């Protein structure tokens, strides 16, 4: 089997992407944030504290003839941005782009933190990291991908995120019309539960490539590109007036600037992030100070190849017995 679903930016800045997901019988369609940096599929629901719901579409398990309470199971997750959610668990039928999994753990939120409430466009998350990170207790549950894997034509999914435009998540096949050139594959460590790999270096604008190993994660659920302070300083040094602001919480730059591109290495191959992808707009409405899309990972503890990087590529998440990651230009 295969599946194919369109993923759409939630706003004009590509702060996140939502993908429609069918849950239950009859189908209840929710728009979920596909997140290769976590491993829980959770949704706003009829159980969510009412004051914490503001515009989201909810899953109502009592209206699904295939929903079954997973007795005794609870979940609780906290993300790198300090947000969180928790609740109980149902199993139900879940379909993405025509690909159907029966008995999928659907984690129903009883509580969500303010940033989730405040984002009316995101009805929940669909985790696509390794199932070892799944938070369900006392019996850990599998991700949608893990459940679908054996049924797929090939044990892969691909992320093709758009810049200020829709893109595609495919399951079980590689669309050879969706990228240019070849796909370069690189090794993955699953030791931390992430799609963790090592970039071979970087360049700033038309500058020379610096060969240096950068260990990090491919994370569709993180907006920006977080890299070591040395790398990030080298980038912003090429933008007149750019500076790191502790009050704003990162590098900012004059909105009048033209940003240079940023290249990252995948083996001997190179992925080029156009300068415009690194502009996240005014820090506040009407400001002429703009927020940078490349930020320091110092004190996160991990480098993160988030959407800024991934949207510049066609990305293969290869879930074979020995997982690997593939990147192509597009």
């Amino acid at each position: 089997s295969t599946g194919s679903a369109t993923t759409t930016p939630i706003d004009s800045l590509d702060d996140a992407y939502i993908t429609p997901v069918q849950i239950g019988t009859p189908a209840q369609t929710l728009n979920l944030d596909f997140d290769t940096g976590s491993s829980d599929l959770w949704v706003f629901s009829s159980e969510t504290t009412a004051s914490e719901v503001d515009g989201q579409t909810i899953y109502t398990p009592s209206k699904s003839t295939t929903a079954k309470l997973l007795s005794g199971a609870t979940w609780s997750i906290s993300y790198g941005d300090g947000s969180s959610s928790s609740g109980d668990v149902y199993t139900d039928t879940v379909s993405v782009g025509g690909l159907t999994v029966t008995g999928q753990a659907v984690e129903s939120a009883k509580k969500v933190s303010s940033s989730f409430t405040e984002d009316s466009t995101i009805d929940g998350l669909l985790g696509l990291a390794f199932s070892t990170l799944n938070t369900v207790s006392p019996t850990q549950q599998k991700t949608f991908f893990d459940n679908a894997k054996a049924s797929l034509d090939s044990p892969v999914f691909t992320a093709d995120l758009g810049y200020h435009a829709p893109g595609t998540y495919n399951f079980g096949f590689i669309d050879t019309t969706a990228y240019t050139g070849s796909i370069t594959y690189t090794a993955v460590s699953t030791k931390q539960g992430f799609w963790e790999w090592t970039s071979t270096g970087y360049a700033v604008g038309s500058g020379t490539f610096k060969s240096t190993s950068i260990d990090g994660i491919a994370d569709t659920g993180t907006t920006l590109l977080y890299l070591p302070a040395t790398v990030v300083s080298a980038y912003w040094a090429q933008v007149s007036g750019a500076k790191s602001s502790s009050s704003v919480g990162g590098y900012v730059f004059p909105c009048s600037a033209t940003l240079p591109s940023f290249t990252f290495g995948v083996g001997s191959a190179r992925i080029v992030i156009p300068g415009d992808y690194i502009d996240f707009g005014p820090i506040s409405t009407g400001s002429s100070s703009c927020f940078g899309g490349i930020q320091s990972s110092a004190g996160i503890g991990i480098n993160i190849f988030g959407d800024v990087a991934l949207k510049a590529a066609f990305v293969v998440f290869n879930g074979a017995t020995t997982p690997t990651l593939g990147f192509a230009s597009k």
